[PDB]
């Protein structure tokens, strides 16, 4: 088991065909999960499942530049469930991050931060037990 919040270095940044796989279990009565792909203090890609936003379940995606959040992209398809194991896979493609959960396509996020080689850390946080966090090239 791994300690949350967990920082996964991405040596030399991200590159197309890099696949990041996160395995864990959502805690009972969870409120949030967050994956933050960082470029220094900036957040290139914030992936943020929210279990209770005005009694709705929603995934919020955004970018933070110079301490300011941008325009949110929201997804109503919500594959997570409190108490249950999950697999998140983030595939870096030339023009977007592609996210699949439990082997099903979920969403894609167009690159707002364009210096991919400088996105060199992934932060994992929220109401989860974290089992594994790794990457490979496909
Ligand atoms: C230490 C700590 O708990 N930090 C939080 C911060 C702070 O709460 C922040 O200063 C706001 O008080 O917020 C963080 O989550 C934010 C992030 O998920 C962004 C993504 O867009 O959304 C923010 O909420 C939005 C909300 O989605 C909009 O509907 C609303 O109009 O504006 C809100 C504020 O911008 C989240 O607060 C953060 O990472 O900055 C979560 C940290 O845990
Ligand atoms: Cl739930
Ligand atoms: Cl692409
Ligand atoms: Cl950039």
């Amino acid at each position: 088991p791994l300690i949350v919040p967990y920082n996964l270095p991405l040596p030399g940044g991200v590159v197309p065909r890099m696949l990041i796989t996160i395995l864990g279990t959502v805690k009972p009565n969870a409120n949030r999960i967050a994956l933050d792909f960082q470029r220094g203090n900036d957040v290139a890609f914030h992936f943020n499942p929210r279990f209770n936003e005005n009694n709705r379940r929603v995934i919020v995606c955004n970018t933070k530049l110079d301490n300011n959040w941008g325009r949110e992209e929201r997804q109503s398809v919500f594959p997570f469930e409190s108490g249950k194991p999950f697999k998140i896979q983030v595939l870096v493609e030339p023009d977007h991050f592609k996210v699949a959960v439990n082997d099903a396509h979920l969403l894609q996020y167009n690159h707002r931060v364009k210096k991919l080689n400088e996105i060199s850390k992934l932060g994992i946080s929220g109401d989860i037990d974290l089992t594994s966090a790794s990457y490979t090239m496909i």
